[PDB]
């Protein structure tokens, strides 16, 4: 029972302190924790560009990591509270949602990291147990955009690390800078303040 | 090995923002003038018990405790997990020597938070602390984590140290625990800034100690 992820990658819109170079950069790309081989989760399943950015849709897949990701979820007080609005429970969805808030990338395309938090902005990472779900959180797509996505989404376990990388991985993401503004910020930017989500920021 | 622990509970000179963490010296001095030894735990949790006080002691700006780390289950996790953390390996500062799980108690539970109605239920390494001033600091020696606070004086350090002259791993959890517990802080808001806060006020400068705020 996977869970799907998907974002913006890189968001034409702001300005960094850092279109045509990611459409002409396209005609197994993996996705992992923070960057860290030893700590592939799964995969990307989509790329796609738009109006907007680029945007991404990978799908986490590893019987290892969401067994720590569940056992975990079960004690933390955020995911106790549940979600929102008429949202139901998922213990995982939700830690995933609150862990891992933040995209990022690295052919051109090297590989897709969850993050706590992403070095460009706009990168917010909704997580979901469903691929047009996920598409159908972010109001800046189009229909024909989420054709473009489900045309691509319709090994073994990868994960070398365990817990305790994971758990120092996360206290990492505590001490980057103002990054609980940075991520109310893609909310009020891609629109995930508007369709409700699983979202903790 | 075990790890000290130190830093203010409560600031006298701090006003609140709940109204429910009131304590004032003539409350403070009343309690411990009140008569085991209380327990140290990870977030107001009891299964998470890692040692426990060793000393708190009334002074001039507030409610100053140390306490001591010795859960080895506990300290074990620690371990392996500064082993698997950039801010550990970044490393700490000045002329200080690398302690990884120094390091990583300082990143991970940089807050004191005291339970109080035996008043004083028990202390609470935490991420950060509802009262400001209650940054934790870190050190493998009693003497060395109370020489790190400025507003201390000797006269203070003496009762201090007259409590530190007093096997049951006491720790009933796991890695989970504290990876779950850990993305929990990551949504306390203004937190980074609120450790800051903390450290400007009762002068540990960093310059001088593991603190990573
Ligand atoms: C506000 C903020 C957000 C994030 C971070 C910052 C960070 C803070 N700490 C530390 C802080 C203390 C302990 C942890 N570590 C990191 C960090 C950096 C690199 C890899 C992993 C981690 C965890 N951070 C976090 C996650 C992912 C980041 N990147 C950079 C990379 C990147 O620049 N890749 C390039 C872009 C263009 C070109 C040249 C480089 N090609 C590429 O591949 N990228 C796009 C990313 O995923 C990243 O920069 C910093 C601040
Ligand atoms: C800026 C900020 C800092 C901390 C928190 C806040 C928090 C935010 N989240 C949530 C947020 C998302 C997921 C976790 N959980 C907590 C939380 C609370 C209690 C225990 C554990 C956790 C993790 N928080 C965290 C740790 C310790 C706190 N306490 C409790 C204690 C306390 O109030 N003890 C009392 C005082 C008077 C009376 C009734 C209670 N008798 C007592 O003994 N104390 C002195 C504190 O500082 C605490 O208030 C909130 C904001």
């Amino acid at each position: 029972t996977p869970v799907y992820v998907g974002g913006f990658l890189a968001r034409y819109d702001q300005s960094p302190d850092e279109r045509d170079v990611v459409e002409h950069w396209l005609h197994a790309l993996p996705l992992n924790i923070n960057h860290d081989d030893t700590a592939v989760v799964g995969h990307v399943a989509a790329m796609q560009s738009v109006r907007d950015g680029l945007f991404c849709l990978g799908c986490v897949t590893s019987p290892r990591f969401l067994e720590i990701v569940r056992r975990a979820s079960e004690k933390s007080e955020l995911v106790s509270r549940g979600p929102v609005s008429p949202l139901q429970p998922d213990k995982v969805v939700e830690f995933l949602s609150g862990s891992y808030a933040g995209l990022s990338l690295s052919t051109p395309f090297k590989h897709v990291a969850l993050c706590s938090v992403g070095r460009r902005r706009g990168t917010l990472a909704v997580y979901g147990r469903d691929p047009e779900w996920v598409t159908q959180r972010f109001p800046d797509l189009t229909a024909a955009d989420r054709d473009g996505l489900r045309a691509q989404w319709q090994s073994g376990d990868p994960f070398r690390s365990d817990s305790y990388g994971l758990l120092g991985n996360s206290v990492d993401a505590l001490y980057i800078r103002e990054r609980l503004p940075k991520l109310r910020y893609d909310k009020q930017l891609v629109g995930v303040t508007e369709r409700e989500s699983y979202v903790k920021a």
